[PDB]
């Protein structure tokens, strides 16, 4: 009854404390967390966009009705390509840049 | 006296789970706090390997609308590529080396 009471009430106080007092220590990695995040995001988004596979500029030396078109590359020689389906042949006009 | 235990009781309740959801919070924090400073480490490395040598010399072609920059490497073929966060694009205009 009374003993009952009692007891819980100890109990609950102990943990309180607890509680609060590993609260303070984790808000401290929190801050760090956020700082963490913008950084993670930031690097990651960099370094990808860099690492693609360099897209290399041709200019429309030909064209042919059968889908391909012959593009002479800043390399040196001209290849033959077919085009994507994001880029048509409707864009693709003598003295094109691609 | 039950009136007078029950009083403090009801008093610790409240404040215990008040800071316990806290805690939990903020635990969760931690273990991804850990997990993301790691990864911008990793992340350095992957920024390195780009600042590493093998490097190439490349002078700035042209500046298209759409931020990206066209380079025309030494070696030959000039290239497409986006631009970093980590560079400026005032630093960066026909004959720039880069």
């Amino acid at each position: 009854l009374l003993e009952k009471l009692k007891k819980l009430e100890e109990d609950y106080y102990k943990l309180r404390e607890l509680y609060r007092r590993l609260e303070d220590e984790k808000k401290f990695i929190e801050s760090e967390r956020i700082r963490y995040e913008r950084e993670v995001r930031r690097l990651r988004s960099e370094v990808e966009r860099l690492r693609s596979p360099p897209l290399l500029v041709g200019v429309v030396s030909d064209i042919l009705e059968d889908g391909r078109v012959v593009v002479k590359s800043s390399t040196g020689p001209k290849f033959v390509v077919n085009t994507s389906q994001y880029i048509n042949e409707e864009e693709l006009k003598p003295g094109a840049r691609v």
